[PDB]
């Protein structure tokens, strides 16, 4: 039972729009919209979306496996050993948001202050005292961006597992001598950095030059979550404001995916005429290149919607029905729709490129879609006993014979393993992750699916608990 | 009654070291050490200090006025109008941590997300709807560092008031035509940016080339808080670990100030032999150049303690008794004292250069000294009624005829004016400031004076409330 | 009669190696090696080559036309108008070494001090007084590299003509409104900069992703000059030193071209066994990435000569027979062959990336191959009368009724048109070009073909006239 | 007999303005204007000057000794050993234009291609074979600007000698251990780089904060060459165009020096009323900050000529009589005087900041003043026998028993020593220096004094020999 299965079970259900059924529905956590900063919806005038893993949630683990197979094939085709072809993606290992250390070849799970919480070299999890040789302060300098790559998105889920497989394969293959910073193959040296780069380059190649998009479109029911409540919610959004799409995908792919997402024998509700997906949007912008999009951006261009290619030159005209933009910046959207930042609720999945940057660079309101949260919420309500036992041991230990500290590390471990081999997305025991930090800080609203917005009336006031400093209480 | 008066009233009292008197004393808030992240003191092996506004708290407003007089004189001496000589520092206007906007010449008080909370052009406070011409989203891009300067330190207190005086003087002096971005003087244009720079340059000149240090030393009782509990606390720190000084001042000035700070007819306790201040330190490092200090730093040099000048060349020797260092980096301290980051409790006043950078760059534990907090704590406990009335109106308004929203803005204003014309350091009404945000995030411990550490036993476990995400509860 | 026809007439002749026949042969200018700085060949220990337009001179204009056809097709395939397909490369317009001004869309021919010598907008040559609107000082800032691109190589010959065709087509096509900095197509704007970029990008794409290499290999006799004196000269070079190849091409293409260049029924001389081309080289390095090659370079890699792909990782081994390198730096060559800079004679065609950078960055001796010089030499000896008449008018005008200055500009024009519509490579009348300047400065030796080195004994002392300052004479 | 003595002998003579006396006078080389690029004076509309070592030639060696004494004193005052006070400037060692290598502490004399011509470590001149340990190719990468500083100006004459003295003192003082890259003083290390910096910083301090300007003004007849032909030439320049001053000095110092330069009991000719120096100028600009001046420059300011301080703000007004500018750019001059680049003859002494940059960045015509050339010209005409003997041996050696090559190196050495211990400014034997290269390339006209322009009629056509490539002849 994967997180994408819960989303597709809830998607197969028709919208009960009775005012009482909505209140009762959003009482359950799997359908709630969770609040980090107060937000009054009657001040929202423009609703903004990205596509990949927001409108178009790719089914798990089929989509991560397809990415893993295709990336592995690319690496073999440029000269990596045939033993990669015998790997096989294991959705139980990787958790989203890990840091790969290109110096020593480890996956690290860190809190916001760069403290180590989990460290795995290949498939070998390194315990507290043994990490101190490489991490003398149990700490990483997050600013050292040449050394530490954060794997933020669900596209990074294959490479997260792939990076372990590779370290594990070379570590234990006798053709290679393991060194501190990589692998000697006789007279060739492959550093963990250059290996990381080869993986990284390959994933890029698979998305942009390879067969990933091709193979997704040819079996969309295997790969993309489809929900007939999506036309309904967007149509209700356009009744009270403007709806725009700002995606990093190209128009050809966006068209195929959106068409599928809207292919029903009806419009917003059952029994209405089916409309084309573009008619649900006041502004459709592709090739967004976020997060540069929220700074100076790129030259603004016009898509030839018949051929799918860009017209030649910079677009200088007005917003007209059925025009489609490529590139540009976030200001392009604000000028054309005549909106200020806090007018906009931008709905996205990239904690950094979608959410943080729009918040910090433009003052946009942010809604972060967290697909894994549909499963994680279940695990959390079925093991509330282990976390509650953890909160109790933390409290008793404070009142204090350190045989307690070893029962804490054990309960920690068992709680963590329920989510995966790399723990929960948001914490390792009582200690929160960098991801969790960035959600709380930069995401006003968050949820397992944005479709949860449908169960809230369009005047609602999302409330957040006021923050008080220590001395202020 | 200034914040520096409370600190000097509490400094004139001898240390009652009875185990019960200490518990009872730190029950009052003016003597508490406030906790943002749990910290176990038995893991602290090195105690680190900066000098200015930590060990050497300059008395207010005498020190801010001396800085204001000296800066004003410098500006007149390089060609500014004689009317500056008739200004006079007003400690009731400036609050620490404001942002000066060099484009439009305003002082802004902002939250962590760059939202405007107060905007004053000169001495004219601009209300909500009128700021929207210049701040269409009520927002500033904090990343635009050419436009927005944060006034972080209490040395910035004179310039904070001086910048208003100048905008107010030119705005209302008929020799000058006020423009959007500065002042026309016939055929000369002075932009708010170049004016800001002239002020900025002048303050620097006063500290490094002018008479500020000279005039401080010649009347230390007028200017520096002195406390006989300081020798005691440092001597107790050296009983359980190592004590180092990392200050940005030069050795000559550090020597004069520290000598004064330790001039008593006794040592740590009454009746003991007086020791020189240097003997309270395992490592004394001047000319620190923070925050670059926490990165690559500067070349490490040796001070000639007799002449006060640097020896020629880079120091390459070991730590010996009575050696004094200039420059270097934070690694210089860790190697020589043989300490890891989380071993160190660095005590400082610069939220950015002392606290943030050591936390984020090196994993150091941080203690932030907030001198204003001695007065602010009083104002807060004597007007708890207005804040509690504010929390109530915020709650009732949520249950909701918007005549409530105007009683909120009025109570906000009256609460704020109790702290100054620019509000409290930590909030404007229910909304917290960027400073408050950075304290909670990067300062493990904070207090009005570090001497509050003396009232805690050296095994204490400072505890912080665990943070839970919305869905986690 | 193109420059590549003279080279192939002289290539079809067998080497007369009689000591007297060589002296007499190199008396004619078409076979001379021309000297800019004295060079003693007995001090040369390593001979270095690049491939494209040095070892492998592509026949003209067939190769420039193939590049022009392929580039034009690419531009139409990404959305440029169908009228490009009716263009047709005209080898009489472009001269090598022009500057394209991306601001105003002109091809300029400039001297070393950035003085305009010819300015053509499209196919319209702009006269002296009319250029002063756009070029008020008849001058360009060569340091402004965003504005001015120098077309240095014979690969730039198609784009040189293509850039005119495009300006001429849009200028005179009524669908487009000509502006100062580009072309309005209703609501799209194509600046001369973005147009230049589109051309530039296309040429790159044709070489690296398109069909240019493919179509060259399938008809090498149409495209590549072949000479049986090349095996002989290289074999004589290896008798007195070391020979290395440092080319920017990949191994697959290098192999196909070199194989052809050496496909004869014999070795160095007629009647000897044929050897493979690799055996003429002590070190074979591909993927050179010059001119970065002469700085820090790139990671050094090893080619799998069977598959043609790079092995995985950085090469760390020694120079062994039959190893082939990819990337690296110029130091890689010096260490492995144990040579100092002035030991090396590097033979190349890129005045900047081959010649200047090796001279200025590493002290290498330089030999520049100038293919056009085979035809240019002819034009020069058949019109020596017009240049001599120009030198006379320049002298008489100095003795001086400015009806002389108009006979000078007329003789200038007629002399120039003999070389092309864009004049000679080295001068426009009495005034030398930037190219000519850079040859004299950075090329020790130069010639129409490096094969001219065969007619000099391997002890020869190339002599250059000593330079005297004005006051020194 | 120093170069400044010849200039002051020729300055003490009144101008014979008879048309025949001028022709005959400029037949001698000490009064000629030497030509590198043809220049027609009737096209010159604006004459531009810098002050230091152009208008105000500081007498030698008194001014270099005053700089050497003052710099040495500064270094002792910041902690350098007392033995410096016993140094004493020796005008026979340093030649202008040397390169100091901050890695190995050597003064190098190099040609344009970075070839070593002389290498002295301290006062020890290193011969050919011994430099190959540190300079394996007898070559330096001129682009490595962190390692190699060019000493371009006559202000660099003291530091040139001072750098040798220091290397020589530490090398042979037994308190210090000489290392490859500097000097160990027990536990302090002084690298040649940091030593170079200390010298460099000190020279700056002496000019800007020290007593050099003060002590020059108090004895101008000891320090500044004065000539009554200077008012005459400038007055003749203003009869046929515009005259502007663009100097890097401040207004106070410029005023004192210019006043002296013009203090005579008469105006341009004897018997005319004396005018103030400012009246000889259409535009007077101080604080020029060249060579940035020829790029984006600095903010343009206005000098208060009464107080000598800058007014506050950016100047925005027109050119009016008696206004004086500070900062700005070269465009400021062209706009205000309404001149194109090739209208301007800029007269200066900085081969790089005055001459090269104006030529390459703005197309300005350049006149380089070379004070040493007054003596050097004498040495050259009195030893023409040794150079002519050198040209003969170079020719005979080409016809060739290498006992010739050792007579060449000996004649080279004896010719060189006539100019100084560091050879002539322009060559070492038959090989020209980088300086000589940059003069020929970027200086249209050059001379020992610009006053030599007075002996040429204001219509003159300076002619230069046309350059022909090898194959073109
Ligand atoms: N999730 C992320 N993915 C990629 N880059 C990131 C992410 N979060 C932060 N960064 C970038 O990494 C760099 C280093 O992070 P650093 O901790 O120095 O700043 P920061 O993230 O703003 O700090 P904090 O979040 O603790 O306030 C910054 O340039 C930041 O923009
Ligand atoms: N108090 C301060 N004083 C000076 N500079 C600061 C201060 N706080 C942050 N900065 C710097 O200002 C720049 C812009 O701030 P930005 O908001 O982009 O990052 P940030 O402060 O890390 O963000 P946040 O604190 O919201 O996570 C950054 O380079 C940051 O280091
Ligand atoms: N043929 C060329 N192709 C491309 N770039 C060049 C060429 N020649 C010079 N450049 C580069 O163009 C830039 C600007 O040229 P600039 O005239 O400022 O320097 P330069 O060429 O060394 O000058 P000069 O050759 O007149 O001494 C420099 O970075 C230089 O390296
Ligand atoms: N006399 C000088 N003083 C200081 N810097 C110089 C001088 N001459 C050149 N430079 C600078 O030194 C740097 C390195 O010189 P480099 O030889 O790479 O270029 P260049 O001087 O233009 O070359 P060339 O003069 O041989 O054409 C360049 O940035 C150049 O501007």
């Amino acid at each position: 039972t994967s997180w994408s299965d819960r989303l597709q079970n809830a998607a197969d259900m028709p919208a009960n729009m009775d005012k009482h059924a909505l209140k009762k529905y959003r009482r359950e956590a799997y359908h709630r919209v969770f609040v980090n900063q107060s937000l009054a919806m009657e001040k929202i005038k423009c609703f903004g979306f990205n596509m990949d893993y927001t409108l178009a949630v790719y089914k798990s683990p089929e989509y991560e496996s397809l990415g893993f197979e295709l990336t592995v094939e690319r690496l073999v085709s440029i000269g990596y050993p045939q033993e990669l072809l015998s790997f096989a993606y294991d959705s139980t290992f990787p958790t989203r948001g890990l840091v790969f250390d290109t110096l020593y070849g480890n996956l690290l799970k860190v809190d916001a202050y760069g403290n180590l919480l989990v460290c795995a070299h290949g498939f070998n999890f390194i315990r507290g005292p043994e990490t101190r040789e490489q991490y003398p302060n149990k700490f990483i300098q997050r600013d050292d961006t040449e050394r530490f790559y954060i794997l933020n998105t669900l596209f990074n889920l294959p490479e997260t597992y792939l990076l372990a497989c590779l370290v594990d394969f070379f570590t234990n293959c006798p053709r290679y001598t393991s060194c501190e910073t990589g692998f000697k193959d006789g007279d060739l040296f492959m550093s963990y950095r250059s290996m990381f780069q080869d993986v990284r380059d390959a994933v890029d190649w698979v998305h942009y030059k390879g067969s990933l998009k091709e193979k997704t479109v040819e079996n969309l029911e295997k790969y993309v979550v489809k929900d007939g409540k999506l036309p309904l919610l967007l149509s209700r959004m356009k009744e009270v404001g403007k709806v725009f799409l700002a995606t990093n995908s190209d128009y050809k792919y966006t068209d195929k995916i959106m068409t599928y997402l809207f292919d029903f024998p009806h419009g917003p509700k059952p029994g209405s005429s089916h409309r084309p997906w573009q008619s649900y949007f006041d502004l459709i912008l592709v090739d967004a290149r976020k997060p540069l999009f929220f700074g100076e951006g790129t030259v603004l261009r016009q898509v030839d919607t018949k051929t799918g290619k860009l017209k030649i030159g910079t677009y200088t005209g007005p917003l007209q029905h059925g025009i489609v933009y490529s590139g540009g910046s976030s200001d392009t959207i604000c000028d054309l729709l005549g909106a200020k930042g806090k007018d906009i609720l931008y709905i996205g999945d990239h904690i950094f490129g979608d959410i943080l940057k729009s918040k910090k660079r433009q003052g946009w309101r942010t809604f972060l879609v967290i697909p894994e949260l549909a499963q994680e919420l279940h695990v959390w309500t079925d093991k509330s006993s282990l976390f509650e036992e953890l909160q109790s041991l933390d409290i008793f230990l404070a009142e204090l014979i350190s045989s307690i500290q070893r029962r804490i590390k054990k309960v920690t471990h068992d709680m963590d393993m329920c989510y995966g081999m790399m723990g929960s997305l948001f914490r390792s025991g009582s200690r929160q992750t960098l991801f969790a930090s960035q959600v709380m800080r930069y995401a006003d609203l968050y949820a397992a699916s944005f479709i949860n917005l449908l169960y809230y009336p369009f005047s609602y006031l999302f409330r957040a608990a006021h923050v008080l400093m220590p001395h202020e209480s």
